[PDB]
């Protein structure tokens, strides 16, 4: 995250870390044995890590859970990042309360200037690298489609939507993939990609979460 702020220890506690050997992308707790990332933060031997704010320290509140299964989407298209979404089932479950929880999926789906909450441990640089180990947060509203399509043409599907701000220097970035985008208290983005990140006229853009529901929810029931 560029030009956020330190959300704080565990005021996040949906947000997890997916780890195989060291932090790669985030993700959301959507029930206590279910997440859902980004299909490009795909890999075998995944550790999902939940309850964690530094990501280098072990400060008491942590769960560290194996992956059973990974379920790519089945249009998953690597070359254009449509349907880049993937759940993950945990092989046991997540014990739940105030600093582990999960989030909602949504009802209906959100209009362009809803603001939201996004988060992760990714870069906090538009300019080289700088990695922080504590969970950063930024507020960004979601843009028009008109806006988005100006600034990627060719590029946004009805999967999609852009968020943050044309001017530049507030964005997600790489290590946040795969993270959440939560408006009114439900899941509504995943992090997945952008160019670059936090420069002018280049927004973040997002998995559309609220196209995916029956989805998730079939494959949930089923698996
Ligand atoms: N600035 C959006 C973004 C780029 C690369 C990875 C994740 C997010
Ligand atoms: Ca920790």
């Amino acid at each position: 995250i560029v030009g956020g702020y330190t959300c704080g220890a565990n005021t996040v506690p949906y947000q997890v870390s997916l780890n195989s050997g060291y932090h790669f992308c985030g993700g959301s707790l959507i029930n206590s044995q279910w997440v859902v990332s980004a299909a490009h933060c795909y890999k075998s031997g995944i550790q999902v890590r939940l309850g964690e704010d530094n990501i280098n320290v072990v400060e008491g509140n942590e769960q560290f859970i194996s992956a059973s299964k990974s379920i790519v989407h089945p249009s998953y298209n690597s070359n254009t990042l449509n349907n880049d979404i993937m759940l993950i089932k945990l092989k046991s479950a997540a014990s739940l309360n105030s600093r582990v929880a999960s989030i909602s999926l949504p009802t209906s789906c959100a209009s362009a200037g809803t603001q939201c909450l996004i988060s992760g441990w990714g870069n906090t640089k538009s300019s080289g690298t700088s990695y922080p180990d504590v969970l950063k947060c930024l507020k960004a509203p979601i843009l028009s489609d008109s806006s988005c399509k100006s600034a990627y043409p060719g590029q946004i599907t009805s999967n999609m939507f852009c968020a943050g701000y044309l001017e530049g220097g507030k964005d997600s970035c790489q290590g946040d993939s795969g993270g959440p985008v939560v408006c009114s208290g439900k899941l509504q983005g995943i992090v997945s990609w952008g160019s670059g990140c936090a420069q002018k006229n280049k927004p973040g853009v997002y998995t559309k979460v609220c196209n995916y529901v029956s989805w998730i929810k079939q494959t949930i029931a089923s698996n």
